């Protein structure tokens, strides 16, 4: 109902793609030297993570060349007034897992951003928790003067002619450490090497513009049991950025809790807020919880985030957070039987969102962690509060996914089935979802990435086929809202 695809439009033939094995902690080191491309975590890396961003009547897409021998940093902008596509080499290539360019590294995507003040590009890529060490440590060396990454235009750069949309548009690094007359990776985003250690050991780029058109930025520090949010800001008057601040403190056990935690989730900025949304994994292995646990979310009444938190409930939240107990909405691991240790499993399967109409959306999935017991539970949750209601509603009269998203009035589950994409539709603040699309005819597609704006759905997705070398095409599917 409304929902239809207005354009389809391919960008690439080829993007790098991970069809080798899956390698582990024993095989690592002997990646397959052939023509499949090994991988450690997952097969993802083009048309992956904060990779498509609207700007004007442009889309600006970034991805990783393909063939498991190029995997150079791609960017594309896509006119979708003239259906030109002018596309912009990097010289750096993707580095692979830990270092090692043989095995493919899906945890290192390429982030983007335009900045509608002044039309500068953004890039933050092939990055997973680097630091400065030498060849002792685990990384051996390979990432000094080079563990945080960033790419960025002049001002302008976003409007240029098809013609001069060109690397030369980029900022060479020229400072004391640069690599050399191809480096066009930064260290920080300040613009100031002293702060170099703010960026160390950061993971997953995600930008958000404000109300007032300002880039907003965070990342992962960390993780498993041990992780913080930190974002930053654009400058645009002084084309920088400002220096990460932490949502949450790492290490809370020396900060004053009875654990350390993780965050599995997202920040997000919605309703003109910066908000978060996740669930935690303790550090505690002693518990009913194998990794995750709880629904936790807050907002920032501070325009750039800094202080003024709060809980679902409107109640002052310490900050940086300590204790994730402050902003607690509820358990999953109520809605499963279990209490012996390690017996609950929740991993896949949450997201939130908060609609313009301010209502408060949870999804979540939970089961035992044995999946043999003859008593196996599986459930998946829904958890809204409407705008004007008092409690969240809590149900596992629910399909389960892996993301929501909203525009309008309406919340939508936006997905692949069968290789097609499908949306599903419900009412901001009902559980009433509803399949009102699904693509039935031409190419498949592997996977993709979704970025909603303008009542629309940017469907970033890459192709189904054999080989490290894919096509990439870009859907604009409208929403009818
Ligand atoms: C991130 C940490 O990095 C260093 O600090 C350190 O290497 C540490 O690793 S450790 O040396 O083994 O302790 C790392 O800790 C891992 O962080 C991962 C992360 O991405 O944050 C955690 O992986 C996540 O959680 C996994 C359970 C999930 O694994 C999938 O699901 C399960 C399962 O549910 O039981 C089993 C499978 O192995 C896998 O499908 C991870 O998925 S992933 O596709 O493998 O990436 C991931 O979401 C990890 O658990 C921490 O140890
Ligand atoms: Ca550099
Ligand atoms: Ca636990």
């Amino acid at each position: 109902s409304g929902v239809l695809l207005e354009s389809q439009t391919k960008i690439t033939d080829g993007a790098l793609h991970f069809d080798g094995k899956k390698l582990n902690h024993n095989t690592f080191e002997n990646p397959s030297k052939s023509q499949a491309y090994d991988y450690f975590f997952g097969r993802n890396i083009s048309a992956h993570g904060d990779a498509v961003k609207p700007y004007k009547h442009f889309v600006f897409m970034t991805w990783y060349k393909g063939g498991k021998e190029e995997r150079n940093v791609m960017l594309s902008r896509f006119n979708t007034k003239t259906g030109v596509v002018k596309t912009i080499q990097f010289p750096h290539r993707h580095t692979g897992f830990r270092g090692d360019p043989l095995v493919g590294e899906s945890h290192n995507t390429i982030g983007l951003a335009v900045s509608p003040l002044n039309g500068t590009i953004h890039m933050v890529y092939d990055m997973h928790a680097y630091v400065d060490d030498d060849e002792t440590g685990r990384f051996k060396g390979r990432f000094v003067d080079d563990f945080f990454r960033y790419s960025f235009s002049v001002a302008g750069a976003a409007d240029v002619p098809d013609d001069e949309f060109t690397l030369e548009q980029f900022v060479k690094d020229t400072s004391e450490l640069s690599q050399g007359a191809d480096d066009y990776k930064h260290l920080t985003m300040t613009g100031n090497l002293q702060d170099k250690e703010n960026f160390s050991a950061l993971t997953y780029p995600k930008f958000y513009t404000s109300d007032d058109g300002e880039l907003l930025h965070y990342m992962n520090w960390g993780g498993n049991n041990n992780g913080a949010y930190y974002f930053n800001k654009y400058d645009a008057k002084n084309q920088k950025w400002t220096r990460f601040t932490p949502f949450n403190h790492k290490d809370q056990k020396t900060h004053g809790n009875a654990y350390n935690w993780g965050l599995y989730g997202q920040m997000k900025y919605i309703n003109g807020k910066l908000r978060v949304g996740f669930q935690q994994r303790s550090a505690n292995n002693d518990d009913r919880f194998k990794y995750q646990n709880g629904v936790y979310y807050a907002y920032s009444d501070h325009p750039d985030g800094l202080g003024n938190w709060k809980n679902v409930d409107g109640e002052d939240m310490t900050w940086p957070l300590v204790n994730s107990d402050e902003i607690k909405i509820f358990e999953p691991g109520d809605y499963i039987d279990h209490t012996a240790p390690n017996s609950v499993h929740i991993v896949t399967g949450f997201d939130w969102t908060v609609t313009e109409n301010d209502d408060v959306h949870f999804i979540t999935h939970v089961r035992s962690t044995d999946t043999k017991r003859s008593d196996y539970k599986e459930v998946s949750i829904h958890a809204f509060k409407p705008a004007n209601a008092v409690d969240f509603t809590i149900t596992t009269d629910f399909t389960g996914a892996d993301s929501i998203y909203t525009s309008g009035d309406s919340i939508f589950i936006i997905g692949l089935k069968n290789g097609y994409p499908f949306v599903e539709k419900a009412k901001g603040g009902s559980n009433d979802f509803e399949v009102v699309y699904q693509q039935a005819s031409g190419v498949k597609f592997d996977h993709g990435t979704i970025h909603i704006e303008n009542g629309k759905a940017y469907y970033y997705l890459m192709e189904k086929g054999a080989g490290n070398a894919l096509p990439l095409h870009l859907q604009v599917i409208d929403l009818g809202v």
